[PDB]
């Protein structure tokens, strides 16, 4: 069973959770079928998606909202994880009391399961999730000891194998909590691995929408870690799965002649460029963010399913 019973306190002040939502031309607090946006690592939520899912979801009718945890999605993904939650709350009641989409890109996937796992109330707020190239498992190309002893406390959360990825799996959140679709790739180059098209994948859910991109388009079709989120492909599948009745993506809705790496069709010149640009901020970020030597502690939530794991202040225990 998952997590239940009461949602965890708030480590951050509320007012600072409020700071970091915002809408397009709209209050969250009041909101006509607003859509939440979570970021990547090394991004903010303009940053993610200015280039794509805010005209994207602009022009399929939803108000486009996002999240930008501070500083750029660097610091611990428990606190990140606030800002979504918070933002569930507002945009829920700020909708006249109705479930939202929650469209997510990198560790952005991983914010929304983490908070779908640990915070029972939202739950019943979100309608779906549609994550591009999210890495549930982490990665084994995260580097925390690549090129400097010190990494940011999210990019030591995204290994496999952490404190983080290890208690999202053993409180049971490797499966679906509300309808969800995940479109990744084998070619990713920042999240692996992803090759296999089965649960091994740091992208599947069990019961989700598993979508690999090669398994539709063909072994030999390349898209990295930002046309997974950008190309014309993932726009068709993320339409499916925002539009379906089900809450997932629906096999019959895309198709071989879909299988475009690009940036979607629809986006202007300017935004296909930036679409195509998409990475750098997140990997400059990087440098002038906070950086530590160790994995953030867990919050006392988790804790006791990352039993035997380190992170900063010793052994995992409960
Ligand atoms: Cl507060
Ligand atoms: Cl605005
Ligand atoms: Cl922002
Ligand atoms: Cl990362
Ligand atoms: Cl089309
Ligand atoms: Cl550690």
């Amino acid at each position: 069973a998952l997590p239940s019973g009461s949602d965890p306190a708030f480590s951050q002040p509320k007012s600072v959770l409020d700071a970091g939502l915002t809408c397009q031309g709209a209050s969250p607090s009041s909101v006509s079928k607003p859509i939440l946006l979570v970021p990547g690592t090394g991004t903010t939520g303009p940053q993610s998606f200015d280039s794509n899912w805010i005209p994207l979801s602009a022009q399929l009718g939803y108000t486009p909202c996002w999240i930008s945890p501070p500083p750029f999605m660097l610091n611990d993904t428990q606190v990140n994880t606030e800002y979504m939650v918070n933002a569930i709350t507002t945009l829920y009641a700020g909708s006249g009391n109705n479930k939202l989409p929650v469209l997510t890109w990198s560790q952005g996937g991983l914010v929304a399961q983490w908070g779908l796992t640990f915070f029972p109330s939202i739950r019943s707020k979100v309608d779906r999730l549609m994550a591009f190239a999210p890495d549930y498992k982490g990665t084994v190309l995260a580097g925390p000891l690549d090129a400097l002893a010190v990494s940011a406390p999210s990019v030591w959360q995204q290994t496999t194998g952490s404190a983080l990825t290890t208690a999202l799996r053993n409180a049971g959140g490797l499966t679906q909590i509300v309808p969800t679709t995940n479109l990744y790739s084998a070619t990713d180059e920042i999240c692996q691995p992803q090759v296999s098209n089965s649960p091994l994948d740091s992208s599947y859910l069990f019961n989700g929408k598993n979508v690999q991109a090669q398994a539709v388009c063909g072994p030999l079709f390349v898209i990295d870690h930002a046309g997974s989120l950008t190309s014309q492909f993932s726009y068709v599948v993320g339409r499916s799965a925002l539009r379906s009745t089900t809450g997932q993506a629906r096999s019959a809705d895309y198709g071989i002649t879909d299988c475009n790496p690009l940036p979607a069709n629809d986006l202007t010149p300017e935004q296909k460029v930036a679409a195509a640009a998409l990475l750098a901020p997140g990997v400059a970020a990087i440098v002038a963010g906070p950086k530590q030597n160790c994995e953030p502690d867990l919050m006392p939530y988790a804790r006791p399913f990352a039993v035997g794991k380190r992170t900063c202040s010793g052994i995992v225990t409960p």
